């Protein structure tokens, strides 16, 4: 490795990077020449935004570093949406932002931007390379920052400097710390939490993504104190399945007795969650356990703050928590949960199989039953979040859920599916697309075709910005700009060389979805759904 | 108008705004409720990036304010590429960037970003609304800043504040200054330019977009001092046509004697240009006239700097410039121009009508001949810039050229054509698309269908990132990542409900293009072109 | 508390804030009206830069929240130097940056700046108040972010909004998490460190500020593996005293066998340090333990990275680390260290103690001997860092050292001393000032007089930018712009109403310093020191 471009790629290969998503051009050419000589695969995308989404999804699935790359000015500017999403999701992503020739910086040159400034909000590390040795340092610092969980890292590289001599290897020779530390709470904070639990007659646990490695501990605590368990959308994958305490979700796409259980308990314990809808949370007596102390109390009054890991905190407090024999609150909340879910099933199950346009809730129920027990589900922002949250389950805990749950951008599903599918072509990947989201990055159908990624793109084609239609109904606003003339995505996918099917009959949804999911290759399933569907 | 959302829309309609390009959602809903109750058309796009490009193109065509709007966080984040392009092009654009509810700012809320910080590099004005009266003020300042030529303006509006009471009208009642001032040069700088011209035995004029309102003055000066006229890409629309002094373009996509005339004249005069390729410009004896004094001397050694308008500077100096009777340099440069262009024709014009895959230069020649004399051409960044610069002409000066000439982003052609066509459906709009550029924002074919914009999308389908293929050949780099499996854009357009045709035979290009351009509706013409074809 | 200004001050008082350093004006007036009606003391400063340094120093001394406040535009702009210093030092500081009236934002008004953008690099949290309820939220998030160790927090408050209605109390009622969690390492990283230690025949420990709560563990590990212990400047306060393995410091102001021990050991272990001078560190076999994974390998090749707390990591690995019986390396390094220190004392003690102009090393030795065992020492950036590092010791560990060790700004000593002294007027505070540093913020002598803070300002008056004189000598540059005509700081302090003494005779330094340190009130000691004493 004589040039900085070669040293950068060799360092990524030695770190286990297998693929780089991007689109070649100008200042990125020396870097793509180094990827050509390496054993890293170059994954060409139609729009660099999709490369940043794909890298973020690959990272969420592998737990390892993922990389995207883009040319100068407008090239790396397209990464921004996907970098905000990957950053909010805590993905381990390195973005290679090629930059204009260093001699032209400051001269308002052709394509000039300041990415080293622009990307400061959507990254935990973002610096510009000014030479070989310094480039080697900031590449190490970028990788180490993202592997430590600080979010996206961006390395800005002027094209001429990528062709200059590499550094001496001092920083590229380092081992990267990528382990997960065990964060025990401060004994004083743990004691206050023990006191709050023992003195509450009824407790509710509200779990988020932070309980990922604490399932056994959360269930063990819930059994001891007879607490209903609710979950934020980010914790659904980990705590909803095989859980006899489950009371659902809160917020506008919530369901069941979670809102009641959270607001009626003597004590609410927020476990690894940053659920932002304050109006749904109580203020009277709340505890919060979070690994990042700065996140505690962001969403409601917290009287018992605990900086610590969920599993380690529960292991620390369990011997001091007295077993509660009064289950009346848990039983009352489980009955309320069942009564709410049964009222929906009793009212709507009878005529859903005959309703035209197809009910998206019926599609999601079938998708849950037909998809593999270890499938990856990617979820487009919009009404697909409602269908995923209420109908897609994770029995056996081997399914992965990837979405724009925090940044909330449309169009993530197909590019997320491209990244997730690239990890293992023998694993089923289902993209729950919206017609709005798919239309927004439609050219990524050409990426699916080019790389023959055998993902299953299920389009909930309601010819509408469905979620906006719902917002306007809630606000009392006459609908405007949300519904438009129908689009045939099955014909568009067929024209792009992808196997497709158009589903319009509710009586054929199950069989046609089954055949499409069994097809050994990419498939687009265009389902004509009701834009006004809601239970 | 009780709410700030209604006051904002009423202010835009009083300014003559006819359309807003965008995609509705969350915090933008109160604003679109006001647009619903107004004269303004709501133009739904598939990706907000296309709304920012469309607004920029509409503004370049009308010379008036154009508006784009987007929802909070990820919605307005998508405007960024189009805002950089509109800003670099000097478009008069207002971007309505809806923002998260004000009570959630600073709480790392769902969809939270800081657009009021993010858009500072791609705008001349960018501020956040925090109340009704203050919102009315910054709406005025944003419009006034962009109408005065300071580039894009961004107004960031938290959704809840759009529903609050409007201001009292003090700033919305103002007349906006949109006139063009006449910037005469400092007499000392003009005197130095007069002296430099009279002492030079030979002069060359190199013109850019700044000569837009100075054609008569530039030609009058060129006739008096017998100076060849070359041009930067941004000035091509204005000075190339009906010009007996024309010696072409400079830079890598240049042609003709422009580089010789610029480097051999006793004095080179840069007129309204910021041509960035320094290696092609002389350093010895250069004058520069620019309306923005900060731009002077950015690209080469300038000995005679002049802060001033091109037309006003030329009118100021003309009575003091002595007529040059010696035409030798002009004639020698016009002959050099012809010798350079004839060497290309002698080498490459051999069986072009039979070359397979179709030669893109042949397609561009035919497009130049068949398109209307007042057509709008939008140009995708890449090899289409080469075909546009060398083969699309502007006889009569009634054609408009819109492209990403300064920001250099791919995928601008179709969204620019959507904005340009929306101005007047009876005017022909031709989009010169690249397969890479069209694939990058492919969903905007659904926007063309939805609004039935009768534009003609000509896809130079070379199954390649053509320009990158050329860069790698020049740098001595083995080709990689540029060429990919073929895509049928005609079938994709047909599936999207747009009339289309696929052209693979060079003997049918002329007739099939003629039929497509005559069709009264949107058409996509997918032309399979040679990725290796180039006349050097 | 009806207004947001009152709610803000009530929230700070409920958090235990006793003082606010600042300078009143325009948009800050409603806030100082609320301070007037509270138990919080208002500490008027001459320059808002000093208020930010004072808050940072108070926080480093108490381990609790400290607050500074400034008026709109130019007022809060003056905080910036002190906020960079407090941020780099990890101080727990809240800066109240008053802002122009909200109706004028975006109109290029009189005094308009964008502090909510300007202060992003010198803070972990920086947001603008736009209403009562939102102001209450961001005040909580700012306090919680700084109390969790994320650095300075800035709250930007338009003056008119400070007078508007307060929020409902939801976020102000929260308990703030200020505990210290116990971070155990990932077992795989700890196992690699155990293997590296057991395979090394000789080990050296290089400690920084991160070993503050790990003294016992560091000494315990050092005894087991017979390792010399060196330290970075930030760790001097904690690991230098009562340490039989001590081999000094590294870098240009270093001394003793630290550089030799670090570079000759088979394994170097970086413990809680971010020492930036890479040229003094080895590259061949280095381990690093840091609580922030992003900091690992920033300064040299790290082969054994460990994300974890120093004390918890050592407790975790100790039972697996074999006792090293070979003491040869330790004894060789301790003999080298002792010979280096004793040789200097034997050779120079007489010339330094009698030298005219007074030798600054003699002044620092006297200060070490005469100052209380629990004194606070503040250190001005420049040659005073050399005198502090080499001669001020911390026997019993009850002294505090405050300086601009990371941001490296001049003029911090007197403002740091004002903050440290304000905590407890019965505790001795010694400010080691430079003539350049004191002259830079000379008006703060009026603050010392106004508040009668009984600190002892020792001016090392060498009529020079001493450290710059040394830089130019090392670079081979002819001296220029460093030395200027003598200033009489004792006469200036006397004119400002402060008790002062001018010391020019080395035979009187000890006696006159003893009298000055015993004086019950503020004292400025102007010592004419040798400008050619460059260590
Ligand atoms: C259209 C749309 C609508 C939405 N509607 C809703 C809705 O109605 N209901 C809903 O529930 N969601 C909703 N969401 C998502 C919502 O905005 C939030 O993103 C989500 O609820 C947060 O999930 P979380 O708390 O699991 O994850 P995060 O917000 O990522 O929080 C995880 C937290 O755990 C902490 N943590 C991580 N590891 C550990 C550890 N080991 N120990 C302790 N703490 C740790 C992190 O620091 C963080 O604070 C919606 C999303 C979309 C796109
Ligand atoms: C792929 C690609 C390749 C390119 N290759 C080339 C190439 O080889 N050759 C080439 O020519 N271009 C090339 N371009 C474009 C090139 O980068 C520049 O953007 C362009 O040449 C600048 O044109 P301009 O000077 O007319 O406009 P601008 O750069 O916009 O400059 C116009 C100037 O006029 C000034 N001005 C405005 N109004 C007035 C007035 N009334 N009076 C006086 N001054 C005024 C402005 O302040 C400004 O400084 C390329 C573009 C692309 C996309
Ligand atoms: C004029 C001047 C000259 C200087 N010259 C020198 C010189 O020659 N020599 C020198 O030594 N210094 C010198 N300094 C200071 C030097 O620049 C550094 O600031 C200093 O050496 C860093 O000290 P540190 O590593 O202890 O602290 P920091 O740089 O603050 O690093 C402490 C580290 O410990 C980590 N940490 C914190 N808590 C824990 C925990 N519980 N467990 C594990 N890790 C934890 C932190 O994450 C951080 O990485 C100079 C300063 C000045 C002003
Ligand atoms: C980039 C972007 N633009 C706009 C929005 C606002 N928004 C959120 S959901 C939604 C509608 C999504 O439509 P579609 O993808 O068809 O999903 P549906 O709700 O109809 O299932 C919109 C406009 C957004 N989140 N991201
Ligand atoms: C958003 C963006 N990404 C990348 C580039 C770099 N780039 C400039 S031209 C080009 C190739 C364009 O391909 P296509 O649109 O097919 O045009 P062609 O040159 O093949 O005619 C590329 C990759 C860019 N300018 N903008
Ligand atoms: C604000 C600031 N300006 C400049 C410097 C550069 N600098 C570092 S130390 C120093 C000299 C300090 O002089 P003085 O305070 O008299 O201390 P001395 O070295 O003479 O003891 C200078 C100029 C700095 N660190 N901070
Ligand atoms: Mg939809
Ligand atoms: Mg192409
Ligand atoms: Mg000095």
């Amino acid at each position: 490795a004589h040039s900085y471009a070669e040293q950068l790629i060799d360092t990524l290969e030695a770190q286990g990077v297998k693929r780089i998503y991007g689109l070649v051009g100008d200042s990125l050419n020396p870097i793509v020449d180094a990827v050509r000589q390496s054993d890293i695969e170059w994954v060409h995308v139609r729009n660099e935004e999709a490369a940043a989404f794909a890298a973020g999804a690959e990272s969420l699935i592998t737990g390892e570093l993922a990389v995207c790359a883009a040319s100068c000015g407008p090239g790396n500017t397209h990464l921004i949406q996907g970098l905000y999403d990957s950053h909010r999701n805590g993905a381990k992503v390195l973005a290679i932002a090629s930059h204009i020739p260093s001699a032209q910086i400051g001269s308002t040159f052709f394509q000039e931007t300041h990415p080293e400034i622009l990307f400061k909000e959507c990254s935990g590390y973002c610096e510009m390379v000014n030479g070989g040795e310094q480039g080697e340092r900031i590449l190490h610092h970028a990788i180490q920052s993202t592997m430590a969980g600080k979010g996206v890292s961006v390395v800005v590289i002027p094209g001429d400097i990528a062709k200059e001599d590499a550094g001496d290897g001092t920083y590229s020779n380092s081992t990267i710390s990528s382990g997960t530390p065990v964060v025990f709470p401060d004994p004083t904070e743990a004691a206050a939490l023990v006191e709050a639990i023992n003195n509450a007659k009824s407790v509710t646990l509200f779990c988020g993504a932070g309980v990922k490695n604490a399932r056994a501990q959360v269930l063990e605590l819930a059994e001891k104190i007879k607490s209903p368990i609710g979950h934020a959308l980010g914790g659904k994958q980990y705590i909803q399945h095989e859980n006899p305490f489950e009371v659902g979700m809160s917020g506008l796409l919530g369901y069941g007795a979670c809102v009641d259980a959270s607001n009626e308990a003597d004590l609410l314990i927020l476990l690894g969650t940053d659920f932002p809808y304050s109006d749904f949370l109580p203020k009277d007596n709340v505890a919060q356990v979070d690994i990042n102390g700065a996140h505690i109390g962001r969403r409601t009054t917290v009287k018992y703050p605990v900086t610590g890991d969920v599993a380690a905190t529960i292991e620390n407090i369990l011997p001091h928590v007295k077993e509660k024999t009064d289950r009346s609150f848990l039983d009352r909340m489980l009955k309320a949960h069942e009564r709410k879910l049964s009222s929906v099933v009793e009212t709507y199950t009878h005529n859903v199989e005959k309703h035209v346009p197809i009910h998206p809730e019926y599609v999601a129920s079938i998708l849950n039953e037909l998809a593999d027990k270890d499938a990856v589900f990617t979820v487009d922002t919009g009404m697909c979040n409602v269908w995923h949250a209420r109908y897609i389950e994770n029995p056996e805990g081997t399914r992965d859920f990837v979405g724009s749950f925090r940044h909330g951008t449309m169009a993530n599903a197909l590019p997320h599916a491209i990244g997730a599918q690239s990890v293992d072509r023998n694993r089923q990947v289902i993209a729950m697309c919206g017609d709005g989201g798919l239309g927004m990055l439609l050219g990524e159908l050409l990426t699916v075709k080019l790389h023959q990624l055998p993902l299953k793109a299920v389009v909930f084609n309601n010819s509408s910005l469905g979620m906006v239609k719902l917002e306007m109904l809630v606000e009392g606003q006459p609908e405007f700009g949300t519904d438009h003339e129908e689009v045939n995505f099955a014909e568009i996918a067929a024209a792009a060389g992808i196997k497709s099917v158009r589903i319009t009959d509710p009586k054929k949804v199950r069989e046609q979805l089954a055949e499409a999911l069994a097809y050994p290759g990419p498939v687009l399933i265009d389902i004509v759904t009701d834009p006004n569907a809601l239970s």
